[PDB]
């Protein structure tokens, strides 16, 4: 039946992207990674089966790929090669996602909003928001 995520479920594809490249300078992203991953159109692939929920991250820059349980920590390799240790909540309806490495902290935040899948990316005082619809 009915749940946790169905609402995330499916296929989305980016249509907008605010302060991408500032995120990225922030999180310590080099030039030239960050340009060719700020030139990117990524589609989001998100699937739940059982407790067990992915998605996928797919680009002409890279395609990445997370499986998880909500509360439960796991590895990542992020589009930019870092090596973090991550852990994804549900909150309130927003699944909220916390990425550790370094001594330093980054959360990914994704909602439902109307017809869009909404981003928001924060690495200490910036914020970046990645706008997604249906593909
Ligand atoms: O928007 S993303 O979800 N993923 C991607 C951004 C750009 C190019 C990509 N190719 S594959 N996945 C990509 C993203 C990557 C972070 Cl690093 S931070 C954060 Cl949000």
């Amino acid at each position: 039946g009915s749940h946790m995520c169905d609402a995330f479920v499916g296929t989305w594809k980016l249509v907008s992207s605010e302060n991408f490249d500032d995120y990225m300078k922030e999180v310590g992203v080099g030039f030239a990674t960050r340009k060719v991953a700020g030139m990117a159109k990524p589609n989001m692939i998100i699937s739940v089966n059982g407790d067990v929920i992915t998605i996928k991250s797919e680009s002409t820059f890279k395609n990445t790929e997370i499986s998880f349980i909500l509360g439960q920590e796991f590895d990542e390799v992020t589009a930019d090669d870092r090596k973090v240790k991550s852990t994804i909540t549900l909150d309130g309806g927003v699944l909220v996602h916390v990425q550790k490495w370094d001594g330093k902290s980054t959360t990914i935040k994704r909602k439902r909003e109307d017809d869009k899948l909404v981003v928001e990316c924060v690495m200490k005082g910036v914020t970046s928001t990645r706008v997604y619809e249906r593909a």
